[PDB]
């Protein structure tokens, strides 16, 4: 029916030409040392990203599928939505969003400047007088850093980007940033990934799991996901919007949005010629994360009722996805997941490798990620977020003039702070550079070092401060992660980690809180931690 892609031979070509690797990381290269292993996507590997993503898409609809959208449009419909002031949507421009053609930026933008906003009042206009002309797009290399796959053929290709001019993306917001904030909690309920902290995440598959007689799950994902995003899924999308109670206006900003950028349209490389011609889902518009999230919700969701997944949970991150349901026997399990697969790919979105029954919450992966058990000093399970390590240390250890990974290092350690390579290995090292540093309580990104076991209690609880026997799973995939990338092992970071526990103790203060509770399973006389008052008082809703 339609290639995702057509092509003009134009290369996609970098804009800030991507840097080249010092020949000393002085910020990581005590962290591990196969500094020759991590690497990151570039412009160069463009066409090969383009090659993998260009197909053909036949889409096959069914009773299922029609059902479940009737469902889904129903529980649209009890939404109401506004539009937003071109004001409004100024002020959620992120601070340093990608320029305009037309001579103003993000601060111009968030600053109310009258060229700016006098521009999106034009582009608001045409959008509003004009249904139909397509929209042009910039096609870009994501750089993003990773670990080489010897497994997976060396290294990955960039992802592509593609978007609309910064006017373009403003008024996306004035007619649908509402939208963006109900609509999907409103059509699937808990099933919403997005919503959930890790600990939550934990407690909804726990939930889901036990509330099975006979439980098993499956994950499904694809790599791709956005190419298979048809015209017609995209229509779909509208319709779905439009079952909502919106004004008149937003109505037409919608139709209009649609028909000219979602639907698709033509791509520029940042060179300025023409590179391309899309037609499926762009990766850089304000629908794309509301959008992929319900279409896959849809389609997995018919799915299901097509393979005859009895009683099915879903949990839906976008592209990827969870079900947990009720066993009917390992041969009709195998059976119904062949079926799911069949009805996706009738659908247009086929997986990555295929599904595959399991009776065991350990194995089961998605966002990227896992549910795992440590034992507490005393027998009982703590249940918790974790993840193959490698990626975050790759991106640990990436350094350059224009880039520092301290960052990185204080995201993963909030977010997976009850795991042990967290634990054991990130906290070690992040506070041993800063101390060195005496930066201890300069602020990243918002966050002061110093609060990390008040936010960590927030965020995890005091088991995140307990956890003493990690698992099998887990233990292999650390060990394995460290020797990988020439990380010092496990027994190593516990020597690294007492003399940084001393040296925050030593420092009293909110140091010494760090060194107590962050690092009392690098001693065996463990102190008796209580709850922090500090952390009560505190709330991070906003993040999760």
């Amino acid at each position: 029916s339609s290639m995702s892609y057509s092509w003009t031979g134009a290369l996609i070509t970098p804009c800030s030409p991507e840097e080249e690797k010092l020949p000393i990381n002085p910020l990581s290269n005590s962290l591990l040392r196969y500094h020759n292993k991590v690497y990151c996507t570039t412009s160069k590997s463009a066409s090969q990203r383009a090659k993998k993503v260009t197909f053909d898409r036949t889409q096959v609809l069914d009773a299922h599928y029609d059902s479940v959208l009737k469902d889904i449009k129903l529980a649209a419909s009890k939404v109401s939505a506004r539009l937003l002031t071109l004001q409004q949507a100024c002020q959620l421009t992120p601070p340093h969003s990608a320029r305009s053609k037309y001579g103003f930026g993000a601060k111009e933008v968030r600053s109310l400047s009258g060229r700016a906003v006098n521009h999106i009042k034009s582009v608001w206009k045409d959008l509003l007088e004009d249904p139909q002309t397509p929209i042009p797009t910039t096609i870009m290399a994501k750089n993003e850093v990773f670990c080489v796959d010897p497994a997976k053929g060396g290294k990955k290709p960039a992802r592509l980007i593609v978007y609309p001019d910064l006017g373009v993306r403003v008024c996306e917001k004035m007619a649908l940033y509402d939208i963006t904030q109900k609509l999907p909690q409103a059509v699937m309920g808990a099933s919403y990934g997005f919503q959930y902290s890790p600990a939550q995440r934990v407690e909804y598959l726990l939930k889901a799991w036990a509330e099975k007689k006979d439980p098993m799950g499956f994950s499904y994902d694809t790599r791709c996901f956005d190419s298979t995003v048809t015209e017609r899924d995209i229509r779909t999308e509208e319709s779905i919007y439009q079952a909502c109670s919106l004004p008149e206006e937003a109505r037409t900003a919608i139709h209009s949005l649609t028909e000219r950028l979602y639907v698709g349209g033509p791509m520029f490389n940042s060179k300025g010629q023409t590179c391309g011609y899309r037609r499926c889902r762009a990766s850089g518009v304000l629908t794309t994360s509301m959008g992929n999230t319900i279409t896959c919700y849809v389609k997995a969701l018919a799915a299901c009722k097509a393979a005859g997944i009895v009683a099915p949970t879903m949990l839906v991150c976008g592209d990827d996805l969870v079900v947990i349901s009720e066993s009917q026997g390992t041969e009709e399990d195998e059976r119904n997941l062949r079926a799911f697969t069949e009805a996706m790919t009738r659908y247009s979105a086929p997986p990555g490798d295929p599904p595959r029954p399991e009776y065991d919450l350990e194995l089961i992966t998605s966002c990227s990620s896992n549910v795992s058990v440590a034992l507490g000093p005393r027998g009982r399970r703590r249940y918790y977020l974790t993840r193959d390590p490698t990626t975050p240390l790759a991106r640990a250890a990436w350094e350059t003039v224009r880039h520092s990974p301290i960052n990185s290092w204080l995201g993963n350690i909030i977010q997976y702070a009850p795991t042990i390579w967290v634990r054991m290995v990130l906290m070690t090292h992040f506070f041993s550079i800063l101390m060195v540093q005496d930066t201890l309580d300069q602020n990243l990104g918002g966050v002061n070092p110093l609060d990390l076991p008040a936010i960590i209690e927030r965020l995890h609880g005091l088991d995140a401060f307990s956890m003493h026997t990690y698992s099998h799973h887990e233990l292999t995939r650390v060990a394995s992660a460290l020797r990988k990338l020439g990380a010092p092992p496990l027994r190593v970071w516990k020597s690294r980690a007492r003399a940084v526990r001393a040296s925050l103790i030593s420092r009293g203060g909110k140091a010494a809180v760090c060194g107590r509770y962050l690092f009392n399973w690098a001693v065996k006389t463990k102190l008796k931690l209580t709850p922090l008052p500090e952390a009560r008082l505190l709330d991070l809703s906003s993040w999760f």
